[PDB]
């Protein structure tokens, strides 16, 4: 076999990259200020943490296992517990103590023959008593919210129609419906979607296969009252270069943006209209509605190159490094409309962002705020001199937080401050009787100075300000996407507004 | 009650003494070099560790709560376990979210009755199947080897005689025995000595109350064929102080190194002889035995000034930090002489040192290799000006080992690095047909330039070459005492030579 490293080499996991890898708790974390008494519940946050060093040299960060963060706070106390999911890839490779799964999305660079390949790596979300720890290649890995033991791969009592499970389900409000799809629904380079939802009661709803027209990277979707819009990345599948040991996505020049709209409920495959938008990257979704016309607001992060520039196109072309800017972006689009193309769209702010929440209270009906990641390079707001040689590598860089109201304009921005980094933003309401975006924002920081994590709680009245700083005595690696369960929300999801 | 601070502050918990407070698992750590794959066993050491701030100013290191490590060693891989004790202190202090027990020995400072006020933080010894975490003010409490889960409070199947157990029992490596005793055996302040002694079926074999001179700590003690030796640290006990909020210890500049020694079998409490030693502080014992003539040769870490200067005397005199050397010194004690006054003992090395460790083959025995920190003030050894600022304060520091053999009087020193220290060494076998100090030696350093724990594996053929360095991602802060557990010894300790 390929010879087993025994310590992490390369820039992927050097300075606040390399991987720490524990398991276990810290109780009743060291706070400077003071944590809101009133603020009930757990932050649930996933990272990409290799537990054994890789056979692959430079192996991307979205291939690392799932270790998963809970924060649970009660009367201004907060514990820490993280444990990694125990996928079928972590406990093989735990057996044999080397790394045997191979490159991002490629069996055929397996040491042994996988049937589930999830590292469970991107999302961590909340449905009917359990986590789901979420790989938009595989099925959910079902867990245990108190002690984050992991049960095992989640099939919805034998309903689960699909091969995958998007790491982006969206939470209806009113319906209480969890709404899912799957691409490359019936394996590598198939351009099959299935979309499914789920009832309350966890009984399977929808279910419609449909075709995309590439065999694209779909990683996020939007859901409104009566329509599902599936936004693809043109970053295309080709098994035959996967065989031969080639990446599973190639960055395509040639195509647009598609978005595909499908009615929501009752639809067949063929109902797909694929509109075409300006190529260009899908970024997260903020969120989607119908407006008083009928027509579908898509808000969402949005660059014109190719964010993943590590996947360039076939003749190796592509962006560089902290090259490629990402705006918040609406696009209109009109289902009834016969005509493909769609018009470049208006942009809310100046800011190069990712990472957009909302209050989940309206998902999938107009909101009118939007927390996101920022990336401000005006000289002095990063201390890249010092930041950047203690960074490593093959993880996104956010030096702030904003809060957008849609209606008056206003812009609030957190800045951690020049020797800090930003992860995804969690939103909490204040309580069940509060407007709209307004309670508490949640975000993990990178403290380069110290080489620790630090949780910062902040106040939607001033985000300028840091009501609290939860200060962790080891790092976690920078992750990706996490979520609040309320205590006083029985389903783990907020009430409707 | 008087406020708990919601963050760590002082000196004691600043920089490396910062504590971290986790506690579960990280399995298959990094290793630089290669682990000699035939070594099978498990190094276990304990640290203080608080896990909540005190609400005592400046509370000394001595008072964190015990969390004991495990490194578990098989085929050439490495595992972490990690622990806290779950003393009285730990589990009423986790269930109020607040520090509750007070002063260092002082029960009249407690904010509530404490049954036991074990921090369980000296020693952690393996006996007939359990671990037993060690504080001299307490009995033990039995731990599981390979889960460390607490227990609770050990007391021998009811056969314990004593309030009191030493952190340094010895193990008679010919019949198998742990001999015992504990000072302040009947409560806070009396001269009352229990020495006690458990056959290798956990029998209780001698039972044997006498009186100390003074009430002195009696730290540490040493054990021949056919004595015990009780040496006695100057620091002097007066409940009556202690009620009024003082401390346990103070200073005597006016008595000698009292040097008890006791028949080991059949012995009645006023056989015991009283020897006078110079003044000065009995650091440990590196081993004791009988000569030729039946002569004592007791070699130990021996200091002309109180090493505990936050201890000074009745007028607040005694030493600065850094100030005090202890030296490896040999007293010689005839049980026959009716001479209590002792010569000033000859030196075995020059180094200021501590923490001596021999083949535990030999205890009780004559020895002729022993491994010991130093700390070496010559210019360069350490780079006091990157580390001292980054170090706390509250910990002794040894910036290297040596390996002293008795016969040739050669010495070889491993020196990990200007900017790191190191913890207590543990000697392995080589094998059970090895020569007495012929295998491996580990020890724990801190790295002052990463701020992480790192476990250094040495071969006694040449102590001055690292054979593995294990990386671990986390700071193991300064700790005390720890033991080697090797898979082939049935009872968990090694085979008389
Ligand atoms: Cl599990
Ligand atoms: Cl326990
Ligand atoms: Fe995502
Ligand atoms: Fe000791």
């Amino acid at each position: 076999l390929p010879p087993a490293p025994r310590y992490f080499q390369g820039e992927n996991t050097a300075g606040f990259m390399r991987p720490v890898r524990f398991e276990g708790d810290i109780t009743n974390l060291e706070v400077v200020g003071e944590i809101p008494k009133s603020i009930e519940g757990t932050f649930y946050r996933v990272m990409p943490e290799p537990h054994l060093p890789s056979f692959i040299p430079n192996d991307p960060w979205f291939n690392g296992d799932g270790n998963i963060s809970g924060f649970y706070f009660k009367d201004g106390h907060v514990d820490l517990k993280q444990r990694y999911v125990r996928t079928e890839k972590f406990v093989r490779e735990a057996e044999a103590r080397r790394s045997l799964l191979g490159k991002y999305r490629n069996r055929y660079t397996d040491l042994v023959e996988f049937k589930i390949r999830s590292t469970a790596n991107v999302n961590i979300v909340y449905w009917r008593g359990q986590l789901l720890a979420l790989k938009e290649d595989s099925p959910p890995y079902a867990m245990d919210p108190e002690t984050l033991e992991t049960f095992g791969v989640y099939d919805f009592d034998g309903q689960l129609p699909s091969l995958t499970f998007t790491a982006h389900p969206k939470f209806d409000p009113v319906t209480r419906e969890m709404v899912c799809f799957g691409y490359e629904a019936k394996g590598d380079g198939t351009r099959d979607i299935c979309y499914y939802s789920f009832g309350p009661d966890g009984k399977i709803a929808e279910t419609v296969w449909l075709v995309s027209p590439v065999c694209g990277m779909i990683h996020d979707f939007a859901v409104t009252e009566n329509f599902v819009i599936f936004p693809i990345i043109p970053l295309v599948c080709d098994v035959e270069r996967m065989k031969q040991g080639g990446d599973h996505w190639q960055w395509d020049y040639s195509i647009p943006m598609y978005i595909g709209v499908l009615p929501r409920r009752g639809a067949q495959g063929s109902d797909v209209k694929w509109f075409e938008a300006p190529h260009g990257f899908a970024g997260h979704v903020a969120n989607a509605f119908e407006d008083d016309k009928g027509h579908i607001q898509l808000q969402m992060a949005y660059a014109k190159d190719n964010v993943f520039f590590w996947w360039p196109d076939a003749n190796g072309k592509g962006p560089r490094p902290g090259e490629v800017e990402a705006h918040f972006a609406n696009f209109v689009l009109d289902y009834q409309s016969d005509k493909l193309p769609l018009a470049e769209p208006t942009y809310l702010v100046d800011d190069d962002m990712e990472f957009p929440r909302i209050d989940d209270r309206v998902a999938t009906r107009k909101h009118k705020h939007t927390f996101f990641c920022i990336f401000d390079r005006k000289p002095g707001v990063t201390d890249f001199e010092f930041v950047m040689p203690r960074a490593g590598g093959g993880a996104p860089m956010s030096n702030g937080l904003a809060h957008l109201n849609h209606e008056t304009g206003d812009i609030q921005r957190y800045l951690p401050g020049p020797r800090k980094l930003t992860g995804e933003c969690i939103f909490i309401p204040r309580n069940s009787e509060a407007a709209e975006g307004d309670g508490y924002v949640m975000v993990l920081l990178a403290n380069y100075e110290d080489m620790c994590s630090e949780l910062a709680v902040l106040d939607t009245k001033d985000l300028t300000n840091e009501v609290a700083l939860i200060k962790l005595p080891v790092r976690l690696r920078p992750g990706l996407h996490g979520n609040w369960v309320d205590k006083s929300d029985v389903d783990g999801h907020p009430a409707p507004l």
